[PDB]
């Protein structure tokens, strides 16, 4: 297991917002799979295909490499960009921000105006100040009608364990299964681990790859919500207890008795989320993928969710890289049905 | 046909919210399909699957098995349940209701309160008092994040015909299918009976039944609503006017020409309803499944759909399931081609 | 005392709203104490008085033995029927849920429907269902202007203690009154033990009745509320923690210090309720009657009173049967002038 600071800020700060997975993810992804892995292939959507051949069960780990962004929609008479957001940005985390963007002469950085007080939530409120003083400059610049952006990287350790970052969704889960992935031993299982494209956007990488590989297990490796301020005392997870996998409906019972079996035996503690809907993960598609598939859901927690400060704790992800290795090394044929 | 008290109401209160169709309605099903059917088998997400073995055209006819319920999101320091709805239950209907929960200690149940009017529609006012007095007596109950629980079951027959009870939906459809396959002669269709899974969570079973079964005809048999007070009068089905098939863009031209066509030769009320979108029903993932299936709805009425006072007509459910027999025993080679 | 809950259930499910106590709960409490009074009568408004003959001072105890409920205001044309509350029923607590109405053809159940979402707290939404398909068909099956109903019985033990019913107000202090006056010994006062009737539509019965006894003493059992969710920690009362008497003006000072010390004496746990206004309960009328009761007010604490869910513990139910036949044995010729 054990938490590689530097390979984990690497995955995280590498450029990939949902559709352009290939500026800079995608690479890191098969150069480090294809090092440990029988095969790794990427598809024509842009998943990152890594077999480790096996006997049975055939499982699909899938960790998604997109992170939520920005587009400029149009460039403005004075140079200032107008934006739309790529998955679920909201217009409250961009005020007072920089946002790196991707252009035809490199990234470049770009901020987001706040209006004086005495001259006064909405994206027409948002527009982007990259130093231009005209249409024309900005162009010359390299932006472009279809320029996209991410959160300006800011890495900061808090302590021994908590740190915070934009882009723990879902960098840090890549990380983890990446980990587990390149310490991963002897598995009678055959084992497909997916770095997807496209999840923040409707999960449509996880869509393809599933249909691909056919698995007969699904494992979905993204955060989810932890314990934080104002949160009501609704979410039951909270960071430094542990990975969390979900119960409910996209969650076979026998595959997800089976993961406690294994957290017990390696005594990893594990927490349980309830989960009454299919999951806004990619295991919502595995599960659903053709004649059906036996799915689970592994999550590190986080707090402030698709924000510049997305906040974790070290001990989980180092319990979540040593459960996924434990889930991969153990698993063997079984009746999954309910 | 002809309705069967008890067989009616043993399959509407089994147990089997979404996800969960494994603790208790599933084996109801199995058990009374394999007396009649050539194979059933269950797959991986819960579908039962009852093959009756013919020739020409394949048909798979799907109701679903799965209740609307709720699932225990946390235990408070008190003892209370805090739940989350599982599917369309309304937070309405759940004032002063019980709740059967089904627990790591079998069936228990608990109560929604309500709060006296000298102390004053939201989940954040739904609390389920269960009897006990802390966090930990509720765990010893058997009570755990994730437990699921149904509207408690309260049978009611009003007079000849009309009776109430949750789970109307779809557990009234589920039984009158089987009761046509329990009934079916020959036949020259091949036939794929479906009690299918998550339903009422997005369609799921449906959708993975139909890529397995790959038929070439569909029919979905779930509820619908009927006129009832308060409705303005935008309700076309009544109570007691017998089954009703939608028109509209998820209903194949052919298959319910052929479906009015059936009802007029062995003398069955009709009714039709105008959807003008793809359905809430399993036939909507039906149609689009594959290389795209010919599909059409038959629906039984009812009131108050989705609450613990569903209200049928018995007579509805025995010409249901006259029809749905005719329809399989009838149906042959035909172009569907609209 | 203990707990007899057979005979408790009875007493709480027998038919009786306000104003009809004679449809079965009467009866009932006639039978039940005429085996151990020295006489028993029902005066012109249906209250029962039962007489345990003794010296003094005169004391009057009563439990209210109407249920709040519904009436028939009209029957529609399509056999609907439309209800108004008999005492302090609220609409939400109708919606989806089944009433037992006592009609010229016995008991007969009705359900409140609900409307669905897509074709959208007072009265008007308030319409009762009862299998009718016209006004003549609801009018042959017996409903009819002015016949009544209750919240349809429903009896849930939660575990040892804890239980939930509609109509714990007030038929569980009627059931701890009746085991008391059982297991009576002997006793100095002269007591009358009285059902009374039309509490819940403004203390009417208890009016009569303690004009027609002329007591000294008064005390009336009906429940008070408990501490429950959302109470704001405003209700001082706990389930479980014993029997509950009033303080404040409606409260006799001398007799309340007498409560005291029976407590003390039997060790019997002894709640206390900040009552500052004269109560809304039968004490409040045997108080003012004639020249003036010195009076006190012993309850039962419930949660969610006048719903289908009504709350309580039956170590609390225990302690009341246990206080009552103390105080009524203990009682003796005091000075009551405050
Ligand atoms: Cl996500
Ligand atoms: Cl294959
Ligand atoms: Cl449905
Ligand atoms: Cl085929
Ligand atoms: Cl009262
Ligand atoms: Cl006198
Ligand atoms: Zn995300
Ligand atoms: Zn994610
Ligand atoms: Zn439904
Ligand atoms: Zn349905
Ligand atoms: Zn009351
Ligand atoms: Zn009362």
């Amino acid at each position: 297991s054990m938490v590689d600071w530097k390979l984990m800020q690497e995955i995280i700060e590498a450029p990939g917002v949902s559709g352009y997975e290939h500026l800079g993810i995608r690479d890191i992804v098969v150069d480090v799979l294809k090092e440990v892995a029988d095969e790794v292939k990427v598809d024509k959507l842009g998943n990152v295909i890594a077999h480790f051949k096996g006997s049975s069960p055939r499982i699909m780990v899938a960790a998604h490499m997109d992170k939520i962004g920005v587009m400029v929609n149009h460039i403005d008479k004075d140079g200032y960009l107008h934006i739309v957001p790529i998955g679920g940005v909201l217009p409250e985390t961009l005020v007072a921000q920089r946002i790196r963007f991707f252009t035809e002469k490199g990234e470049r950085y770009g901020v987001v105006g706040v209006l004086p007080p005495h001259l006064r939530i909405d994206w027409d409120q948002i527009v982007v100040d990259v130093g231009a003083s005209s249409k024309e400059e900005a162009e010359e610049m390299g932006f472009r009608v279809g320029t996209v952006g991410e959160f300006a990287p800011n890495f900061t350790r808090l302590n021994e364990h908590r740190f915070a970052t934009p882009y723990l969704d879902d960098r840090i889960c890549l990380y983890a299964m990446i980990e587990a992935a390149r310490q991963l031993g002897d598995h009678e299982a055959d084992i497909y681990i997916v770095g997807s494209v496209q999840e923040e956007v409707g999960l449509r990488g996880a869509r393809v790859a599933s249909y691909a590989i056919n698995p007969e297990v699904g494992i979905a490796m993204d955060v989810t919500f932890a314990k934080q301020p104002h949160d009501k005392g609704k979410i039951v997870p909270e960071l430094g207890k542990g990975p969390v996998m979900d119960v409910g409906p996209n969650i076979n019972p026998k595959l997800r008795a089976f993961a406690d079996e294994v957290a017990k035996k390696y005594e990893i503690p594990l927490q349980v989320e309830p989960s009454p809907r299919p999951t806004g993960t990619d295991a919502n598609v595995m599960q659903i993928n053709k004649e059906g598939v036996a799915t689970a859901v592994l999550s590190i927690p986080i707090r402030y969710m698709h924000s510049q400060v997305e906040l974790a704790d070290a001990r989980d992800v180092d319990n979540t890289i040593k459960l996924a290795k434990a889930l991969l090394e153990e698993l063997k044929p079984m009746d999954f049905t309910p």
